[PDB]
This record gives C-alpha cells, sequence and structure tokens, in this order.
C-alpha cells in the first residue's frame, strides 16, 4: 500500500486504466467478504438469540459496491413525543448491553442516542472489524441498493467514484467531520453524472416511475421504489471517456453555486434554495455551505454538517484539481517512471497548498464594501502594495506578519515618554527591490470568504502570514463595521 498503488497505476495505461485498476486495489477481497460474512452471521445469531424471528440486514459500503479496504461494517436490526423518543433510546441501550455482554469477540461499544441517526457503535476484535449497529435506519437499505444498482447502469460510476473518493480523502474533504461522508461524496458525483449533457445516470424520479409491480415499497413516509435489476432500463448514450468526465466533474462542482443551490439527486437538477421554496416543503431540511438531498428522504440533506470552511476548500480544490485536469502531465503517460494521471491527485497535499485551499470566514457585509474594506486592510495597515468573484495580488518586503509586539510596545513606549485601520498601519511603518512574499487574495460572492494563495515565496514564509492573516482580517473587517 501507498508503494504498491503507486507503481501500479504508473504502470497502466491511461488515467481510465488508472482508475479502474484502483477499483480493482481497493475493493474488499473474497477473504475480507468472507470474514464480513461470517461476523455478521455471529451477530445474527446472538440477537436471534434475544430476539426470536429477527433479521441482521448488512447495508451501507458492504454491500452498496463502492467498499473498500477497512471499511466499517454497518448493521440494521430489524424486529408520545417525548415517550417515543425514549422508547426508542432505550431500545438502543439494550441492543448495546447485548453487543457488550454477549456476542463474543466484540469489545469497543458505545451507545450514540444523540446522533441523527441513532447507533450502537461495535469493534469485533478477532476479526479487526468495526461499525454501526442500527435500530432503525430502513431507508438505508434501500439507498444501498440504489447506490449498487447505479454502478450497475453505468460502467464509468465505479471508477468515478473510487477514483473521487481516494481524492477527496487526500484533499482533506472527505471524513467523519465538519467534512463531506462518503455516502453524500457519492451522491455528488452520481449527482454530477444526473445533469450531463447526454445523462449518464437516470434521476430517481426516472426510477420511481420506471419501478414495477411489487417493487413499490414506501419507508417512513418516503417513496423508496425503483427497478430491483438493471436490465429493464436502457443503457446511456453519453459517450465520454473517463478522463475527461473526471475532468468535468472537478471544472463543474468549482463552479456550481452551492449556497443558493439544493442539488437533487430526485429531480437531477439544482432548486434554487432563495428564498424558501425547498424550505416550504420537506420541513426537516437544513440548508446551510453545501446543500445535497438524499435520493429519498427529501428532508434530508447530506451534506448539512458541511461548514463553510469545508465547502471552499471543495471548490478550491477542484479548481485546482481542473487546472491540473487540462495538464499535459494528467491525460498523456510518461516515459519512465515519472509521475502522471491519478498520481498527483492521490498524493497528499502540500502544506502551502494544503492552507491555501480552505478559506477566511470573514464577517458579514455587502460584497462591494467588503472587498474595498479588505482593499484598505491591505493597502494601509500593512505594507502591501496591492493591484488588480473579485481578486487582487499583493506584494511585501516585509515581515510584517510579526514581530507586531515589539513595534507596538515601543511606539506605546514613546507614547509613554512622549479606532482601526491607519492606527494598526503605524504599527506597520514601525517594523522597519525584489518581494520578499508576493500572494494572490481572492473573495468569492456567496458565501463571502477570503482565499490568499502564494505567488513569489523564496523563504517559505507564506504560511505565518496566512495564520496572521486568518487572525488580523476578520478583526480588521469587524472594527471596520463598527466604525459606521
Ligand atoms: O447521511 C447519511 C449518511 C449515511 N447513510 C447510510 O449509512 C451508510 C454509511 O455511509 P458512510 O458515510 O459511513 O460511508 P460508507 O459506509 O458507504 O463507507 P465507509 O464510511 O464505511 O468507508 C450509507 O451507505 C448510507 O446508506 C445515510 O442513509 N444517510
Ligand atoms: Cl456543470
Ligand atoms: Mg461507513
Amino acid at each position: 500500500d501507498s508503494h504498491q498503488l503507486a507503481k501500479a497505476l504508473a504502470e497502466a495505461a491511461d488515467v481510465g486504466a488508472q482508475m479502474i485498476k484502483l477499483v480493482g486495489l481497493r475493493e474488499l477481497s473474497e477473504a475480507e467478504r468472507q470474514l464480513r460474512s461470517l461476523v455478521v452471521a455471529l451477530m445474527q445469531e446472538v440477537f436471534t438469540e434475544f430476539f426470536p424471528g429477527c433479521v441482521v440486514h448488512p447495508f451501507g459500503s458492504s454491500i452498496n459496491s463502492f467498499d473498500v479496504h477497512g471499511c466499517d461494517l454497518d448493521l440494521f436490526l430489524d424486529l408520545t413525543p417525548k415517550e417515543e423518543k425514549a422508547e426508542g433510546a432505550a431500545m438502543l441501550e439494550l441492543v448495546g448491553s447485548i453487543l457488550r455482554g454477549c456476542v463474543p469477540g466484540v469489545y469497543r461499544v458505545q451507545t450514540v442516542p444523540s446522533a441523527r441517526r441513532p447507533v450502537v457503535k461495535f469493534a469485533h476484535r478477532p476479526s479487526g472489524l468495526h461499525g454501526d449497529v442500527s435500530l432503525s435506519n430502513r431507508l438505508a437499505l434501500h439507498n444501498s441498493r440504489f447506490l449498487s444498482l447505479a454502478s450497475e447502469l453505468d460502467g464509468r460510476v465505479r471508477p468515478l467514484v473510487y477514483t473521487l473518493r481516494a481524492w477527496a480523502q487526500g484533499r482533506g474533504l472527505s471524513g467523519s467531520g465538519p467534512l463531506l461522508s462518503n455516502y453524500a461524496l457519492t451522491l455528488l458525483v452520481i449527482y454530477f453524472l444526473q445533469t450531463r449533457d447526454p445523462p449518464v445516470l437516470p434521476t430517481v424520479s426516472q426510477l420511481t416511475q420506471k419501478a414495477g409491480e411489487g417493487e413499490q415499497v414506501e419507508v417512513d413516509g418516503w417513496d423508496c421504489s425503483f427497478p430491483r435489476d438493471a436490465s429493464r432500463l436502457e443503457p446511456s448514450i453519453n459517450v465520454e471517456p473517463l478522463s475527461s468526465l473526471l475532468a468535468q466533474f472537478f471544472s463543474a462542482v468549482s463552479s456550481w453555486d452551492l449556497r443558493g443551490s439544493l442539488l437533487s439527486l430526485r429531480e437531477g437538477q439544482a432548486l434554487p434554495v432563495a428564498g424558501g421554496l425547498p424550505s416550504n416543503l420537506w420541513e426537516g431540511l437544513r440548508l446551510g455551505p453545501l446543500n445535497l438531498q438524499d435520493p429519498f428522504d427529501l428532508s434530508h440533506n447530506v451534506a448539512a454538517n458541511v461548514t463553510s470552511r469545508v465547502a471552499g476548500r471543495l471548490q478550491n480544490c477542484c479548481r485546482a484539481a481542473a487546472n491540473y485536469a487540462r495538464s499535459l502531465q494528467y491525460q498523456r503517460r510518461s516515459s519512465r517512471g515519472r509521475d502522471w494521471g491519478l498520481l498527483p491527485l492521490l498524493q497528499p497535499s502540500s502544506p502551502s497548498s494544503l492552507l491555501s485551499a480552505t478559506p477566511i470566514p470573514l464577517p458579514l457585509a455587502p460584497f462591494t464594501q467588503l472587498t474595498a474594506a479588505l482593499v484598505q486592510v491591505f493597502r494601509e495597515a500593512l505594507g502591501c502594495h496591492i493591484e488588480q468573484s473579485a481578486s487582487w495580488r499583493c506584494a511585501l518586503w516585509h515581515r510584517v506578519w510579526q514581530g507586531r509586539r515589539r513595534a507596538r510596545r515601543r511606539l506605546q513606549q514613546q507614547t509613554k515618554e512622549g479606532g482601526w485601520l491607519a492606527t494598526e498601519a503605524q504599527v506597520t511603518q514601525e517594523l522597519k527591490t525584489e518581494p520578499l512574499l508576493s500572494f494572490v487574495a481572492s473573495v468569492s460572492p456567496a458565501d463571502r470568504m477570503l482565499t490568499v494563495t502564494p505567488l513569489q515565496d523564496p523563504q517559505g514564509l507564506f504560511p505565518d502570514l496566512h495564520h496572521f492573516l486568518q487572525v488580523f482580517l476578520p478583526q480588521a473587517i469587524r472594527h471596520l463595521k463598527l466604525e459606521h
């Protein structure tokens, strides 16, 4: 791993062959599936012992065809407001207590009633496996089946999703935090494939209408109905190759307006959020930096956890990857040994790149006034020579981001023996023609956030400046808000 993978991807043909090979290398082996089935069987046996006539249903990564090595094993267990909440919560503990002291081999057990989808976390020691036991999310079964079906509908889906998943992991865009879940990322890829000029994938609405007899099903008041076999459905007339579709993903999602759009897998379309139209129907829908609607539960934004920082970093990383995707290094192979194609996408992010990709949250303000405020803070209060979404190129000959404490101390001392912007500029002027550090500053219309990226950095002091700006700029903007 991390060695074999690099040389395996370097060795093979074109980018598409690399994506396919990546699928081959990351997916679970037959032994891993054997192990998983065995553990599920154990779970099934003990829970049957406690709950006669109960079924343990595997779902998620394990059955949805997007499985990779080391992925979780998710299990659904199939057997007045606060009352029902707590009844539910009590049952969970029971399940927990069964996992804790009955089924042999599982040690880490933590009940999580406080989650949106209450679950009992567990780990099985001999198999090295770990996952979730969910009392009720029945939708998960169906959306898992939907993802597997999606892979079955077109052969480009799984390579695209695998490549983009590994890439997002490498860019710090996915995980269990404010980052996108793997499910949400997959949904985003599928959404992208739905919106192509010829569509690669159909909308879930279309699937729902195709459906079939006996294939009609509703769970929690939502319609989960779709055809069970891909055989009934006509192929895609979209002829685009894998490398193309990848580049198109990067470009497209880099150019989308995320805050103004609820991306709908049902309609295969972007529903304008402002104002209130998606918010009226489907009560319970959370809107924010990134809005991505579940194919079935329509009150569910699967991206609702994503902070503005993660969304901005997402579109930035996609813009960078789109620029790389236009390069000759991407498309064509290398003669001998060089990193080409998928490899720089799958390689870790540079510290300067990782830092510059994630934007800086700024106090709310009209776009025009905000831009003017920022250029004021750069022009004066900082020694920056600046010049002309919005963007500016800035040049510094000095250490201005550091040494400010001693300088202000000395100036206030001269004030002993002897309000923002210009005052702070004093602090700048007392800190002292090839620019020491030169960088770019960008502001996107919605939501307003500043992207600072390095241009000329001889001494590698850009990150210090970036942290400094992270602290200093919201402060400056803030005081410029209160001068009105
Ligand atoms: O918002 C969500 C998230 C997850 N899920 C359901 O839970 C499952 C878990 O989705 P995950 O985001 O955990 O990804 P995954 O399991 O497919 O891959 P690993 O994280 O195991 O590497 C998904 O397959 C989906 O069915 C939802 O229904 N809604
Ligand atoms: Cl597009
Ligand atoms: Mg998982």
